[PDB]
């Protein structure tokens, strides 16, 4: 059976955990303890193929060890997450998009840009800048709701899909 290991990526606060647990769990959790980083495992069947998705949800203390970058050197591929309501989330997916490709040494990584908390109503990032900066990236950008459960699917799924075109070059 197909593995696929999935990395949470993005400032604090933008619902990195959320997101995961929604996906795990179907269901919103309002407080997960920002300090923790962790893994999960989901069975899912995405264009027919049986699925093992493997979810690292990042969080912690800002570090940068040896055993820190092979330990995200493990990821296939990367959700960049920044949050609608904060321009300043928004403004880190650069770092966040550099330090994936340093580990990795490549300039072509599977990412999707995820813009998260689509459901408040007090939008500070368009969506005319997110879907630029993924143009210059080419990669998907896609916005989501950890409470409402809007886009969520579609942000992992569309990760596993650019993960199997990046296997196909
Ligand atoms: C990810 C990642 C990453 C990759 F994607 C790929 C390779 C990596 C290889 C590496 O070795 C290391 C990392 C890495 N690990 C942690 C990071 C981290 N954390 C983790 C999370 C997010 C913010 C805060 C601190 N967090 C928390 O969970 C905190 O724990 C809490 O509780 C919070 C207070 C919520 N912060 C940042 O940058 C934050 C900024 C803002 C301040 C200066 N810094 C520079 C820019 F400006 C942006 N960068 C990080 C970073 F690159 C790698
Ligand atoms: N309204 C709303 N709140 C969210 C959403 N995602 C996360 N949150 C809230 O934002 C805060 C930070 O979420 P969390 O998942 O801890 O962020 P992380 O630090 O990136 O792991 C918590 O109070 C969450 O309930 C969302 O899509 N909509
Ligand atoms: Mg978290």
């Amino acid at each position: 059976m197909t593995e696929y290991k999935l990395v949470v990526v993005g400032a604090g606060g933008v619902g990195k955990s959320a997101l995961t647990i929604q996906l795990i769990q179907n269901h919103f959790v309002d407080e997960y303890d920002p300090t923790i980083e962790d893994s999960y495992r989901k069975q899912v069947v995405i264009d027919g193929e049986t699925c093992l998705l493997d979810i690292l949800d990042t969080a912690g203390q800002e570090e940068y060890s040896a055993m820190r970058d092979q330990y995200m050197r493990t990821g296939e591929g990367f959700l960049c997450v920044f949050a609608i309501n904060n321009t300043k989330s928004f403004e880190d997916i650069h770092h966040y998009r550099e330090q994936i490709k340093r580990v990795k040494d490549s300039e072509d990584v599977p990412m999707v840009l995820v813009g998260n908390k689509c459901d408040l109503p007090s939008r500070t990032v368009d969506t005319k800048q997110a879907q630029d900066l993924a143009r210059s990236y080419g990669i998907p950008f896609i916005e989501t709701s950890a409470k409402t459960r809007q886009g969520v699917d579609d942000a992992f799924y569309t990760l596993v899909r650019e993960i199997r075109k990046h296997k196909e070059k």
